[PDB]
């Protein structure tokens, strides 16, 4: 079973309707570098999502990282359009698409973001 | 600049963290149904986006018909995955990237 997840920030002043933005972001970014055939395969089994939540930007670096010695495609989210945050703030991280289980041992025990 | 909007409804009470996760579908259906070469000016631009919600499931549908009146393209998000309701059932449409001037006119009361 294939999945993304998306990690998003909350420290920021970010309103609902911004955070939602971050996560469409993270969401095209990891599907642009993950491998064809990988992203091919999740959009067939109906890109599986999970979209999850950190307090600050050590703990989403800190997710990315271990990420990526596992050997999965990560993306980070800067977005130039948010006029409130310096240059270059990163909002938020996507993993994947790629092995449900392997990104699991990741973050299968952060809180669930809730725009809701 | 190029645009991407997708709106949700708050007639639908989804599940904890099922919200953020029908938005990122959103998203990536309309980059997969636009223009290989317009969403790839839209990447570049930073790809703008804007998330709004209305009230139901027929304002949504009003939305989606007005953009397709205007040669917009469109999608509905129906995620099978959803299985906490009934299958088919639409949670969000997403309209774009296109032209912000084209599309901020398919933008009734908002959230």
């Amino acid at each position: 079973t294939l999945k993304q997840v998306i990690v998003v920030r909350d420290d920021l002043k970010l309103s609902r309707g911004k955070l939602a933005v971050q996560v469409a972001h993270a969401a095209i970014i990891g599907y642009l570098k993950s491998d064809s055939s990988l992203r091919r395969k999740w959009l067939d089994e109906g890109q599986k999502k999970v979209v999850l939540k950190v307090k600050s930007l050590e703990e989403l670096l800190g997710i990315k990282h271990k990420a990526e010695s596992l050997g999965l495609v990560t993306g980070l989210v800067q977005d130039a359009g948010l006029t409130e945050v310096p240059p270059g703030t990163i909002t938020a991280v996507v993993i994947g698409p790629d092995e449900e289980r392997k990104i699991d041992k990741v973050t299968g025990n952060l809180p669930l973001l809730k725009l809701e």
